[PDB]
């Protein structure tokens, strides 16, 4: 089913939408073997987390998919949002990236100010699977991993902000 | 007594300010032969106008002054505001500064947007002097010519909108 077709976009919602337009696709003769969802499905961008007005019941949506045939696929960026009470942040610790003297890299990404997870470590590693795989639990199908080159936004913000009422024009670098 | 002793500030307002501040200096001793009034006695910096609450009553002040055997000198700019009510403007339409191309020299000056006379023509000298003369009739003994080098500060303004934002600092220019 990796190889049928998928439908996505940037992005479909809220979940009612999701299987209104998967009903209709279906209807009018498109196999369809999954759907993505792309970051407005999360909670003010938070990794692991439904947004609550858009998304009360994913439950239900995910039963509604598997009724249909179609698998969900679930974008999840790299950035934890520094977030005091944002689990993942606090259960992440100590294995997040750092800087040469000694702090942690703190940048900026969809969630607004973010840390990033140290992957070359076994831990962190530990930790993620973790998560993907509570993830997983719920009935989603695929992880569609976003923005892993890893980009960061701090530097570019940074200028933007300096250089914000300035009119010129900035080189795309 | 133009070479007595002079009081004056930028400025010395509202107008029983000015009296109490004159009979404090004669009762302790001073002989003050004339007091200096600042822009602040104008109605928004217009020239040949009176505030119309710091001085809402200048015959009673200049009596105030007379009474007291102490002359009074007022301070004239040389802009004349752009303002569409103002007499100032409309009487001295034509007689105005201008610029290469041909339209009116507009700058900026205490009145905010402002023409300036071009005493350089004959008319335009009949024209102050009817209205300085017109000034020294409610009873002021003196004028004070200020910013006549003559200055405007369109120039200054413009640079300080432009690059208002950046952090750095200019050049005294």
């Amino acid at each position: 089913w990796a190889f049928g077709y998928m439908i996505s976009r940037y992005s479909y919602y809220p979940q009612d939408k999701v299987v209104e337009l998967v009903d209709i696709m279906q209807k009018e003769g498109f196999r369809v073997a999954g759907v993505f969802l792309d970051i407005h499905y999360m909670d003010s961008y938070k990794l692991f987390t439904w947004h609550p007005y858009r998304f009360p019941e994913p439950k239900k949506l995910i039963d509604e998919l598997h009724k249909r045939n179609v698998k969900l696929i679930t974008i999840v960026d790299h950035g934890i949002r520094v977030d005091q009470n944002y689990s993942p942040f606090l259960s992440g610790m100590g294995k997040f990236c750092e800087i040469e003297s000694g702090e942690l890299f703190v940048g900026k990404m969809w969630p607004g100010t973010t840390v990033y997870p140290d992957f070359f470590r076994e831990d962190t590693r530990e930790w993620w699977a973790g998560l993907i795989s509570e993830w997983l639990s719920q009935g989603v199908d695929g992880i569609w991993l976003d923005m892993n080159e890893p980009t960061d936004f701090s530097r570019a913000i940074e200028i933007r902000d300096v250089l914000s009422s300035l009119p010129v024009q900035f080189r795309d670098d």
